[PDB]
Formats: structure tokens, C-alpha cells, sequence
DNA sequence: AAGATGAGACAATGGCGATTAC
RNA sequence: CUACUCUGUUGUUUUAGAGCUAGAAAUAGCAAGUUAAAAUAAGGCUAGUCCGUUAUCAACUUGAAAAAGUGGCACCGAGUCGGUGCU
DNA sequence: GTAATGCCATTGTCTCATCTT
């Protein structure tokens, strides 16, 4: 018996069917395992799995990195005490005991309650002297006299353990941390960036400017208006407020449809960064990050107050002031408030709850909730100056240990550190001893290049060893081999091309990278002169002289002037028209310009036999990040430059990777030919072939190289196939499940491997149209706009978008539109149907009456050109239609359309552009097919034909199988049905074209044989399979062409060659119907065991509740705090006993435990334990079952549930709708919405009025299903009445939100949802008792294979 | 008319506590 | 398009920073607050300045584990699958 | 006393209204 699979690969369910050559869904009978009565089942070969999405492992990493700074961080302070341990044993024997125990409370305490003195008067006496750590701090900076040690350990060990960033390298000074010369080089950026207005800032007083104490926005305003060419708003303008900490929006500089904000102090700013520079492109990465390098020294010196230089700490002296500056303007509030306002004292200052100043002090407010609630009291006072200044500059009542303390760096610790030091040298020797040993303490810091310090049990690490011995800051450079260390890194952070395995790809600032993407973007130019009157692509000699005279003489090259200073000057063109670019050259040669910068040596750049010189220059400048070993691997080539710029050149660093290698771009060459790819794309002959085109194009080697290297990168085993993948971890999930599927399946039908595997991989747009109206509108000029206003919400409607993008004209007649007319009006298709199924806006014009497209069944006739392509030049130039619109709409001007481009079509409709669905398919053909013959050449048993989303689509809209994926979750099963029964179509009527679908090596069959030429009518002599160059042609009983004429089909379509019948127009579409219409669809849930974080991380204070967990072993969570609401990881029905109290009552319980991640290993390690130390007693250890996430129940009445936790439960049924309401509802939802044809949207509109009674019908239907599964009564009532409540409602209106009341009868967790104004909250099922009688289901991963296990007993 | 800030609603499911009802 | 290394600042939690005056308390009037220690997934053995939140996971049999095995075919129907013949 | 009906969480984010430029 042969059969097919069609698959519907998702990120959250894999669609699946089996189908026969019939196109029927087998029914079969399956065994049912376990211990009840039911011993078979009837299922159908069709289903769905459903799971949760796969996750990426940056949260893992992030806490990773986090527990390593921790442990590192705890070592330092180790490290110290060390080093202090003897003298201060000989000072104190129980200092650092006292300070490790400081967390518990007295009871637990072994030694006396107060650290630093262990009696209570010294205490009040330090904490009098100093308030604050940093008081302290600077007495043992700027006192000669004798310290304690306990306090000399307490300043070395706060500067220790709160270090500071390490972003500045080397000693701090001013030409990397003063203000002044950190602007200087934000403008010398902005200048290399633009050139042309460039921004001049010699007169300006940077220093009294930004470092001046006033607020921000002010200080920003003050600025610009020393600028009298910039503005707040432009770039420049945007970039200050960014780095003085204002929320700028990037939006108008760059006409971004989106706005992009950005906040450096905000967590999230580097990835809104990414994205931003995303759209932009990468070029303004540095001058972003030269705004970040400002911003730390605006802010360094924001907290650096005391510039006096009487102290030689000025970060403390600093934090004194704010201390002292703090209190005064505390004592002033108080006697201000208890003054002018007796009332509301408590508020502020006793209540806590609402954010005062209890609040900011003791309660969770934060400085700006603090500020944002004492700003109207203090407007409200009178004498309230000099705090209103402060609160808006964002210097009131500061704390000490804030938010801003991120821009210190370390070097200022370090200097108070030394300073330290130095003062109690003499006094303490073992300070003159250690003195280079604490300071290495405080900065050493482990290089990104050596990694993890481990000693092989460490998957992530691989630095080398010289030597057996604990690696401490002090010995780290004679035990770790940094050489060995750094090229294990080299070779681990080398990704590899993924058209080339085993080749490292190059950096992304490679100049061989930065030529090829140049010439790659140049190649696809067109020059039309005047004379030739066609497009003539640039020749090689053109494309090296303009990359020699322009591309390697600015950064910036646009159309202009490209066709000014090259076209003009040297080839004396006097008017060109290009249409290959739009306004600039996306690529750049960076890296060129940037070397000619800093070695200034223009003829050393261009020299051929220097070129690895500056790709090792590159990739060491790309790989590194640190000076010192910048430095080591950039030695050797000391000699070749002066050594003054050698240093410019070590400052420059480079981030990022390409995509494509070195063998790739300029190695692997043409057998015939012997170009390279780099060799093509300059010379290519009168036709240039771009990248992409040399990977499709068979006729060349590239693609045979790319396609014979593809598995000699792969592994063995499955899951090395999968983690090569170019993939979200989500879809690598899908893919695997589907694998997994396939397997089960094809062990059903008795081993028998299936015959084809058909795979489908499963405001913005209101705002870009109205950006490409207004854009089109100010380029041409008619205002429109102002006679008829319209907003991004109303230009929506199709007719009405066509009526503004036409500038308000008709396309094929001299005469405007009437804007209230557009009912009598048609929207026409520059392609007809019957050729190409394209209904997007590019494709579509809007006029009164399609009959002035003229008589023919191709592209509008050239009378009508002839007179319009004047004004369809217009709106070409105007950005109000594309390229390709205008090229279709002028193609009666060149004969018509062609035997290219109907096979255009045909590859456009049939092929797959997405490599990761090939490479799915290689996986599934390689796995699926393995036999061979005597030779090697490959059996392949198995097609695996790769589907487009948009033929199944098509083929839904088309013939009214209508998906509305609201209803239930069938709708995945059965996509992979009509994705069979189209992909069997497909290759049973076209075999030839088996190379476009079908995975593997096949005859590469020209379409030009397969194309009919002047309507042969198929012929069979000739193969012509078509004239029409649509491919879903045969499945409709009529084509309605663009004239009116209907061509006839006949009512069974068979193969030509074959003659074997493929399409019964009668019984295949009833069997598709019927296969929809069926009840029983195999939906499955994943059992899946949760993972993750234990529980909320939330530390919450101590509590009189025993649902607190300990965050250490002995931290009793009623005295101390800790977490609570942990995750199960799974439940465990147990058969067990437990103590009543009353006596021993050995009552025989049976009920869930929820096992949580942090118990899991331990219950796993020995259950029978972990559960006698729950409190059960004579436990059936048989009996006990594992229950994950998701294990599903049946109750009565075919009622189901799904376990969600140890307490809670979710609906496990599926609504079963007939079809006639699916396509009512979608019919009804999407009537004003059709885009089909004007008698075909009436004959659809007349269904829905005349099956209005399918509402209540609907209604009815929910009802009923709530009522036997659902038990939601409460709900249930307030939908109803609802729905009463509405019914004079319209039926379009009705029908969207019946959409919406679907969430309450859907499988999963319930949810609430929206019927017109009122809202239905979820009704959860907070109990698991009724599950512990019902009937338990595990389930095969397809759902076929079951065990039901009765768990009544 | 555009940009920024504040408030009311959405994400999105399960655990905790309170509540209420039998 | 994933994956990875180094690093910081906040935050939260207990304790320390003596509260003072009345009053049997309850509760009232005021004073004060900015800082610091320690933990920051419980923990693990392999004892490293390492690892611990990603991937993977129905049931049953054999195994410490990677992993191997276990479930008849047609026909008439279709409310979550039912019925009939052969086997 | 036991068993079934709103807030919070890596407290993010999006849209609408009002005020300011």
C-alpha cells in the first residue's frame, strides 16, 4: 500500500497526515496497552503535536557568567583576608569571623552581636565618626597618624569588592577621560562619518559646558545653542542628549518607519543599539560607542564634584559632600514641611508605603518615584528654593551607592587604594610586604581569552596550564600559557561558513570582504545613455575605474555623485539613468579608509602582494579586544610601519563576523571557465551575474562545489544534524520532533517507507503606506491630502490605498477617480490570475472598468502604454509604484510576456528560497533513503518535496477551505493533509520538474521545453504541460482570464506522458471535504519534565508561612526571608498513608506530590525517603507513577483534562466544528475584506446574509460542548447573555468577537477574552482531586500508540 | 503636527494568600 | 542565527548603627534615616579562583549509562471515533 | 475545618491623551 506524509514544521506544533493515492486519510485500528477493558481504538492517520517553544540559552548564560563574578568576587575578599589573616589575628581572633556571621541574628550568632569592635560603644563611636564607609575612606587617604587594621581591612575590602569597570585600559588620563578630548573625538567621528556639512567645534568651550552643574536638559540646550548650524533635534543634537542620559528618539534623523529610543543607563540599550545600527548599518557603531566613552566622563564627573585637589581622594571627598549636602537638605525639609505643612508629615516620613522619604529610604521607592512624588509638595511650600534646582538636576537627598555608580572606574579605587597603603607602609609592614599583592587583587582581572580557570570538568572552558598549581592573581602569568590559551580561543570562536564547512569565515570589516559586497552591490547596475536606448549592465573596465576614482577616494558614495564625477568627467555621459540603486551604495570599503587613516601610505593599501598582510592585520584587530595581546600578535609587523602610527593602529578595534569565507569569495573557480566568484562579479562578460545568482545558476561549478562539501561538513549522529543548523533553537525543536514523527509513522504502516514526504515550513504595515503616500504625495506635488484628509487607520481599504498611490487617476484612462465611487470601480491584475497568483498591491491598480486593459489575455496592450508611459514614469520616479510594477505594467512594449518570464513564474511559485527547509529535506532524505547498488550511486527511495505556505494558501482561498485557526488546533493536521494532497498532485502531474521540489540530484530540465509558445493547447506530441504559467490551474474546473472568456478544463485531469489519472475534480474535492470534515484528529501535548529557575527570585522578608524556602541550609525562612512559589519540575501520584494527629491513623491517601526543580534530584536519588520525610508512611513504591506537564486525563463524557502543576489543571478537548461554520465564520469575519472578484465577493456576501442563522447555530455549538466538557458555568451564562446582548449588533462584528469566544472552549490553559465591551475572566481548575479516579493516557509522540491506565484502585 | 510622559490595559500562565461556602 | 568568554552598578534579604520623653500597658509627642557585613538560585564532587536555569524526556521490557526492542488487514460509516468480514 | 473562587512575576510594553515645542 503506498502512501505519502505531508508535514507542517512550526516553532510550537508539527502538523502531520498520512495520505493514500486516492488522497485519502487512512483509518486504523490500534492495540491499547494498560490494565482497563479497552483493548482497541479506532484513529485516524492525521494529527497534530503540540509543545512548548524551545528556548535560547542566553538566560542560562547570563546567570552562568553572573555565578562566576560572584564566586570571583567572594574569592578576592578571600584573597584579602589571607593576606590580613595573622596581623589580624594577633589584633583581633574573631574579626572575620564576626564579619562572615554578620547575616544571622543573635540567637544563631556564636559571637557578639557587632562586627567591626564586638562591643556596642566603640561601635556608636565609629558609626558617629563615620557615617558612611567613604568618611573612613578618606581619613585613611589623607591622615599620617596610625589607623586600626579592622578599619584599614574594611576601606581595602570595599574598594575591593566593589571594584569598578575595567572599560578604560592603562592608567587614567586625560586623553581618554577628560571631557574636553572625548567630545573632540565624538566631533572628529561625526566629521569622518559625513564630510559634507560637517559640524566645526574649535570655538567651543566643551569642559565649562558639559561638566557645568545644571540639568540636563538645559545643559543639552546650552550646548546647542553655542552650535549655531546643529539643532537639539538633529543627529548630532540626538547624540549629546543620549550621552548626557536623556531619552532621544533617533526616528527623524534617519526616516526610520519605527522609532528607536535609546537610554544608556536603561539594561536593554545594547540591543536596541544592534537594532538600530541594524537598520542603519554598522558604519555608525563607533560613533555611538564614542558617545558612550563621553557619557562615562560627563558622568565620572558628575560624581568627581570635588576638583579642588586639597584631598588626594576625590571620590570620597565627593560622597562626603553628598553626605553633608544630603543631611542639610534633609533638616531643611523637615523644618520647611513642619513649618508650612503640619499635615501629611506621616505621609512622608513614617508611612513607608506611598514613597516618601520613608519610603525612599526604607521602602522599595527608587530616586525618581521619590523626586516624581515630593516635586508637587515642594512647588506647594513656599521658601522651597534650593531643593527644586537640586530635584530637577537630579542632586536631592542623593544616597551614596546609587544607579550612577557604574561610570567610576577602577583606576580611581586603585588610586585610594594605593594611597592607603602608602600612608600605613611604615606602620604595618606586611602592608610594604603586600602592598604590589593587594593592588593585583584589586586589578587583575581575567582575560575574555583565557576563559574559565578549570581543570577539565568544564564544558565551556579550554585555557592551558604551564604548570600544577592553584592559579591566583599573583602567579597568573607564569602558570597560564596565554599563547596556547589564546589560540584554543582563536579556534573555539571561529564560526565556520555555512556554504563551506570546515573553512573559518572571514571578519566583516575584511577588505576582501569589504570588495567583495562592492562589487557585489555594483554589479547590479544599469546605465541608459542616450542612443541605445536599452539597459546595459557595467563593464569590467567601468567597474574598476569607478572603485578605483571614487570608492577608494570617500566613504560615501551616492548617485549623484557617481554620475557627476565619473560618467560626466571621464566618459563624457551627459544624462544617465540608473535604476539598479535607489539613492546611495549600501557598501563600503570602512576598512580601507580607516587604514589609509592611520597609516597614510595610499599606494601600501593597493599593492596585491600586501594583501595578507592587512587580512592578518584585520582579523588579529577583529579577534582581540586587549592591548597586550594586540600587541604580541601585532609585533611582527613593527618593522613594515613607523611606529607611530603602528600605535593609532593598536588603538582600532573591529567587531563583528561575516557570513561568507575566504575559499568561497576568491578560491573555489569554474572548471570551464576559471573565474572565482570575485573574478566573476568583475568580469563577467555583457551580462553580470550576481552572488546569489552563481549559487542557483547550474551551469557554472560554484553550486556543484557549495552542494559536494555540504556532508562532508555533517556528523554522524542525529543530534550533530540538528545543532548544525542555521536556526532558532525553537525550530531545531520542531525539526527534531518532526524527525521523530516520521519515524513513528513509517513504523505503522509496517516498516513500508512512505513514497513522497511533503514539508511546509509553518500598525507597522498602516504606518509604512502612509510614509510611501506622504513621501510620494511631497515628491510630486498634488495635494490630495488636503481636499480629502485621510489617516493611517483608514488606509487600510484596498481600493482606497490603490485611489492615493494612483495619485488619484486612473491608470489606463486620462481621467480621475471619483473618490465616492469606488463600489462601481474594479481592481484589476497587471499579470492575470491565469498566469501568475499574485494579489499584493504590486500587482494591482484600481480603474473603472478592466475592459481598457484591452482584448488580450496578457499584460495590458501597447495602446494603452503608448499613451500612459509618460505619466507611469511619473509615478515611477515618485516611489508610487516599484521597479518591477513599472516593468510589468510597460511589457506589451517589448513583445509581451515571455517564455522567460512565464518560467520566472514557475521557479517564483514552485521553489523554495528558505535554506533551512532544504536543509530539513537533506536531513529527512538522507535518514529516509540509505540503500545503494553495486555501484555508489545513491537509491532514492523516497521524494522529499518541499512545499510553498502560499500554494496550500491559494489552494484554501480558492476552493473554500477555509482556515480559522481560533477554532481548535486541527488546523495544523490539516495543512499537513493539503500540503500532501498538493505535493502528490504536483508530482504526479509535472515529474519532469522534480529538480525544483523534490530534495536531491535530478536532471536540471530547461523550462523553455515545458512553456507553451502561441496557445498549443498542451499538446502531447511536444510535452507543453502548460501555456498558462500558473501551476494550480488543473485543480480548477474553469480559468477565468482577464478579458472575461472562461477556458474549460476537463473534469479529470491525467498525466501526458503517463497517462495516469492524478485530479478527479468530483471525488478528490469531496475527499478533501470529507478528510476536513473528520471529528477525530490526533491532538498531543508534549509531556515535558519543567526546568529552569527554582522558583521567583524574589527574596521576600521573613513570614509566619512554611511556603518559604531557605536560601541557605541553616537560614530558617521564618527568621530570615527566602523565595517562595516554586516551579514543579513534574507530579508524582503516590499510594501512601499519613499520620492524622488526632492518632496514629494510618489513613490510606492517594494524591499528586509536586516534586519542584530544586527537590528533584534529591526525590530521584532515593524516592522512598524523600517521601517518609514528607510524612508518608508504607508507600506502594510499585504503585508510584510519574506525571509530567501536560500527562492527560479522561474523565466522563469524553470529558479531558491536562496536568499543569501538582494543583492545577488544564482543558484537554478539542471543539470539533463542522466545517460549514468554520467557512461561515470565516466568511462573515472577512466581508468587507474579501480581495476576490466583484461576483465572486457578491456570491460570498449573499451566502453569509442568507446563512445568518449559523450565528445562533454557532452559539448553540459552544454551548453545548461548555455544558458536557467545559463546566464553566458562570462564564458560560455571562457569554450568552453577552451575545443576547449584542445580536442587533452587525453579522461581521458578531462573527469577530465569536472568534474571540472560542479561548473559552480551546485546549491548554484557560484564558480570558473580550465579547464586544465585556470581558469573561479564566476559569482555572484549581483542583486535581477528580483526576485521581479518572483515567490516565500516555501518549505515542504521533498519538497513534496509547496506554490507558485506570486509575481507580 | 510631532515628540515625550503618564496611565490603563495587554502580554501569560501558575503559585500564594485571602476569601467564601458547605 | 545561534553559541561563548571577561567585567560592573543597582536591587532584595537578615544583622549592626543604643532611639529619647511620658503611660500598668495600649497608644501618643519628637529625634534619626544616606552606610556597612554576608548571601544572591538550595547546593554538587570532580575540590576547580570548576559546575548548577539551554538542549533532551509518553508507556512497557533489557541495561549504571549512550541505546536497542514491543502494537494485524479490508469494507460501511463519522461528534473527538463506532460497527462488520477475514486473520 | 476543608475545598473551591485577585495580585504578583526580570515591574515589560503598547496605545491614547495631554502638554510643549
Amino acid at each position: 500500500k503506498k502512501y505519502s506524509i505531508g508535514l507542517d514544521i512550526g516553532t510550537n506544533s508539527v502538523g502531520w497526515a498520512v495520505i493514500t493515492d486516492e488522497y485519502k486519510v487512512p483509518s486504523k485500528k490500534f492495540k491499547v496497552l494498560g490494565n482497563t477493558d479497552r483493548h482497541s481504538i479506532k484513529k485516524n492517520l492525521i494529527g497534530a503535536l503540540l509543545f512548548d517553544s524551545g528556548e535560547t540559552a542566553e538566560a542560562t548564560r547570563l546567570k552562568r557568567t553572573a555565578r562566576r563574578r560572584y564566586t570571583r568576587r567572594k574569592n578576592r575578599i578571600c584573597y584579602l583576608q589571607e593576606i590580613f589573616s595573622n596581623e589580624m589575628a594577633k589584633v583581633d581572633d574573631s574579626f572575620f569571623h564576626r564579619l562572615e556571621e554578620s547575616f544571622l541574628v543573635e540567637e544563631d550568632k556564636k559571637h557578639e552581636r557587632h562586627p567591626i569592635f564586638g562591643n556596642i560603644v566603640d561601635e556608636v563611636a565609629y558609626h558617629e565618626k563615620y557615617p558612611t564607609i567613604y568618611h573612613l575612606r578618606k581619613k585613611l587617604v589623607d591622615s599620617t597618624d596610625k589607623a586600626d587594621l579592622r578599619l584599614i581591612y574594611l576601606a581595602l575590602a570595599h574598594m575591593i569588592k566593589f571594584r569598578g569597570h575595567f572599560l578604560i585600559e592603562g592608567d587614567l588620563n586625560p586623553d581618554n577621560s577628560d571631557v574636553d578630548k572625548l567630545f573632540i573625538q565624538l566631533v572628529q567621528t561625526y566629521n569622518q562619518l559625513f564630510e559634507e556639512n560637517p559640524i566645526n567645534a574649535s570655538g567651543v568651550d566643551a569642559k565649562a559646558i558639559l561638566s557645568a552643574r545644571l540639568s540636563k536638559s538645559r545643559r543639552l540646550e546650552n550646548l546647542i545653542a553655542q552650535l549655531p548650524g546643529e539643532k537639539k533635534n538633529g543627529l548630532f543634537g540626538n547624540l549629546i542628549a543620549l550621552s548626557l542620559g536623556l531619552t532621544p528618539n533617533f526616528k527623524s534623523n534617519f526616516d526610520l518607519a519605527e522609532d528607536a529610543k535609546l537610554q544608556l543607563s536603561k539594561d536593554t540599550y545594547d540591543d536596541d543599539l544592534d537594532n538600530l545600527l541594524a537598520q542603519i548599518g554598522d558604519q555608525y557603531a563607533d560613533l555611538f560607542l564614542a558617545a558612550k566613552n563621553l557619557s562615562d566622563a560627563i558622568l565620572l564627573s558628575d560624581i568627581l564634584r570635588v576638583n579642588t585637589e586639597i584631598t588626594k581622594a576625590p571620590l570620597s571627598a565627593s560622597m562626603i559632600k553628598r553626605y553633608d549636602e544630603h543631611h542639610q537638605d534633609l533638616t531643611l525639609l523637615k523644618a520647611l514641611v513642619r513649618q508650612q505643612l503640619p499635615e501629611k508629615y506621616k505621609e512622608i516620613f513614617f508611612d513607608q508605603s506611598k514613597n516618601g522619604y520613608a519610603g525612599y529610604i526604607d521602602g522599595g521607592a527608587s530616586q525618581e518615584e521619590f523626586y516624581k512624588f515630593i516635586k508637587p509638595i515642594l512647588e506647594k511650600m513656599d521658601g522651597t528654593e534650593e531643593l527644586l534646582v537640586k530635584l530637577n538636576r537630579e542632586d536631592l537627598l542623593r544616597k551614596q551607592r546609587t544607579f550612577d555608580n557604574g561610570s567610576i572606574p577602577h583606576q580611581i579605587h586603585l588610586g585610594e587604594l594605593h594611597a592607603i597603603l602608602r600612608r600605613q607602609e611604615d606602620f604595618y609592614p606586611f602592608l610594604k610586604d603586600n602592598r604590589e599583592k593587594i593592588e593585583k587583587i584589586l586589578t587583575f582581572r581575567i582575560p575574555y581569552y583565557v576563559g574559565p580557570l578549570a581543570r577539565g570538568n568544564s564544558r565551556f572552558a579550554w585555557m592551558t596550564r604551564k604548570s600544577e598549581e592553584t592559579i591566583t592573581p599573583w602567579n597568573f602569568e607564569e602558570v597560564v600559557d596565554k599563547g596556547a590559551s589564546a589560540q584554543s580561543f582563536i579556534e573555539r570562536m571561529t564560526n565556520f561558513d555555512k556554504n563551506l564547512p570546515n573553512e573559518k569565515v572571514l571578519p566583516k570589516h575584511s577588505l576582501l570582504y569589504e570588495y567583495f559586497t562592492v562589487y557585489n552591490e555594483l554589479t547590479k547596475v544599469k546605465y541608459v545613455t542616450e542612443g541605445m536606448r536599452k539597459p546595459a549592465f557595467l563593464s569590467g573596465e567601468q567597474k574598476k575605474a569607478i572603485v578605483d576614482l571614487l570608492f577608494k577616494t570617500n566613504r560615501k558614495v551616492t548617485v549623484k555623485q557617481l554620475k557627476e564625477d565619473y560618467f560626466k568627467k571621464i566618459e563624457c555621459f551627459d544624462s544617465v539613468e540608473i535604476s539598479g540603486v535607489e539613492d546611495r551604495f549600501n557598501a563600503s570599503l570602512g576598512t580601507y579608509h580607516d587604514l589609509l587613516k592611520i597609516i597614510k601610505d595610499k599606494d601600501f593599501l593597493d599593492n596585491e602582494e600586501n594583501e595578507d598582510i592587512l587580512e592578518d592585520i584585520v582579523l588579529t584587530l577583529t579577534l582581540f579586544e586587549d592591548r597586550e595581546m594586540i600587541e604580541e600578535r601585532l609585533k611582527t609587523y613593527a618593522h613594515l610601519f613607523d611606529d607611530k602610527v603602528m600605535k593609532q593602529l593598536k588603538r582600532r578595534r573591529y567587531t563583528g563576523w561575516g557570513r561568507l569565507s575566504r575559499k568561497l569569495i576568491n578560491g573555489i573557480r569554474d572548471k570551464q571557465s576559471g573565474k572565482t566568484i570575485l573574478d566573476f562579479l568583475k568580469s563577467d562578460g555583457f551580462a553580470n551575474r550576481n552572488f546569489m545568482q552563481l549559487i542557483h545558476d547550474d551551469s557554472l561549478t560554484f553550486k556543484e562545489d557549495i552542494q559536494k562539501a555540504q556532508v562532508s561538513g555533517q556528523g554522524d549522529s542525529l543530534h550533530e544534524h540538528i545543532a548544525n543548523l542555521a536556526g532558532s533553537p525553537a525550530i531545531k525543536k520542531g525539526i527534531l520532533q518532526t524527525v521523530k514523527v516520521v519515524d513513528e509513522l513509517v513504523k505503522v504502516m509496517g516498516r513500508h517507507k512512505p513514497e513522497n514526504i511533503v514539508i511546509e515550513m509553518a500598525q507597522k504595515n498602516s504606518r509604512e503606506r502612509m510614509k510611501r503616500i506622504e513621501e510620494g504625495i511631497k515628491e510630486l506635488g498634488s495635494q490630495i491630502l488636503k481636499e480629502h484628509p485621510v489617516e493611517n487607520t483608514q488606509l487600510q481599504n484596498e481600493k482606497l490605498y490603490l485611489y492615493y498611490l494612483q495619485n488619484g487617476r486612473d491608470m489606463y484612462v486620462d481621467q480621475e477617480l471619483d473618490i465616492n465611487r469606488l463600489s462601481d470601480y474594479d481592481v484589476d491584475h497587471i499579470v492575470p490570475q491565469s498566469f501568475l497568483k499574485d494579489d499584493s498591491i504590486d500587482n494591482k491598480v484600481l480603474t473603472r472598468s478592466d475592459k481598457n486593459r484591452g482584448k488580450s489575455d496578457n499584460v495590458p496592450s501597447e495602446e494603452v502604454v503608448k499613451k500612459m508611459k509618460n505619466y507611469w514614469r511619473q509615478l515611477l520616479n515618485a516611489k508610487l509604484i516599484t521597479q518591477r510594477k513599472f516593468d510589468n505594467l510597460t511589457k506589451a512594449e517589448r513583445g509581451g510576456l515571455s517564455e522567460l518570464d512565464k518560467a520566472g513564474f514557475i521557479k517564483r511559485q514552485l521553489v523554495e528560497t528558505r535554506q533551512i527547509t532544504k536543509h530539513v529535506a537533506q536531513i529527512l532524505d538522507s535518514r529516509m533513503n540509505t540503500k545503494y547498488d553495486e555501484n555508489d550511486k545513491l537509491i532514492r527511495e523516497v521524494k522529499v518535496i518541499t512545499l510553498k505556505s502560499k500554494l496550500v494558501s491559494d489552494f484554501r482561498k480558492d476552493f473554500q477551505f477555509y482556515k480559522v485557526r481560533e477554532i481548535n488546533n486541527y488546523h495544523h493536521a490539516h495543512d499537513a493533509y493539503l500540503n500532501a494532497v498538493v505535493g502528490t498532485a504536483l508530482i504526479k502531474k509535472y515529474p519532469k520538474l522534480e529538480s525544483e521540489f523534490v530534495y536531491g540530484d535530478y536532471k536540471v530540465y530547461d523550462v523553455r521545453k515545458m512553456i507553451a509558445k502561441s496557445e498549443q493547447e498542451i499538446g502531447k506530441a511536444t510535452a507543453k504541460y502548460f501555456f498558462y504559467s500558473n501551476i494550480m490551474n488543473f485543480f480548477k474546473t474553469e480559468i477565468t482570464l482577464a478579458n472575461g472568456e472562461i477556458r474549460k478544463r476537463p473534469l479529470i485531469e491525467t498525466n501526458g506522458e503517463t497517462g495516469e489519472i492524478v485530479w478527479d475534480k468530483g471525488r478528490d474535492f469531496a475527499t478533501v471535504r470529507k478528510v476536513l470534515s473528520m471529528p477525530q484528529v490526533n491532538i498531543v501535548k508534549k509531556t515535558e519534565v519543567q526546568t529552569g529557575g527554582f522558583s521567583k527570585e524574589s527574596i521576600l522578608p521573613k513570614r509566619n508561612s512554611d511556603k518559604l524556602i531557605a536560601r541557605k541550609k541553616d537560614w530558617d525562612p521564618k527568621k530570615y526571608g527566602g523565595f517562595d512559589s516554586p516551579t514543579v519540575a513534574y507530579s508524582v501520584l503516590v499510594v501512601a498513608k499519613v499520620e492524622k494527629g488526632k492518632s496514629k491513623k494510618l489513613k490510606s491517601v492517594k494524591e499528586l506530590l509536586g516534586i519542584t526543580i530544586m527537590e528533584r534530584s534529591s526525590f530521584e536519588k532515593n524516592p522512598i525517603d524523600f517521601l517518609e520525610a514528607k510524612g508518608y508512611k508504607e508507600v506502594k513504591k510499585d504503585l508510584i507513577i510519574k506525571l509530567p506537564k501536560y500527562s492527560l486525563f479522561e474523565l466522563e463524557n469524553g470529558r479531558k483534562r491536562m496536568l499543569a502543576s501538582a494543583g492545577e489543571l488544564q482543558k484537554g478537548n478539542e471543539l470539533a466544528l463542522p466545517s460549514k461554520y468554520v467557512n461561515f465564520l470565516y466568511l462573515a469575519s472577512h466581508y468587507e475584506k474579501l480581495k476576490g472578484s466583484p461576483e465572486d465577493n457578491e456570491q460570498k456576501q449573499l451566502f453569509v446574509e442568507q446563512h445568518k442563522h449559523y450565528l445562533d447555530e454557532i452559539i448553540e455549538q459552544i454551548s453545548e460542548f461548555s455544558k458536557r466538557v467545559i463546566l464553566a458555568d458562570a462564564n458560560l451564562d455571562k457569554v450568552l447573555s453577552a451575545y443576547n446582548k449584542h445580536r442587533d449588533k452587525p453579522i461581521r462584528e458578531q462573527a469577530e468577537n465569536i472568534i474571540h469566544l472560542f479561548t473559552l472552549t480551546n485546549l491548554g490553559a484557560p484564558a480570558a477574552f473580550k465579547y464586544f465591551d465585556t470581558t469573561i475572566d479564566r476559569k482555572r481548575y484549581c483542583s486535581t482531586k477528580e483526576v485521581l479516579d479518572a483515567t490516565l493516557i500516555h501518549q505515542s509522540i504521533t498519538g497513534l500508540y496509547e496506554t490507558r491506565i485506570d486509575l481507580s484502585q
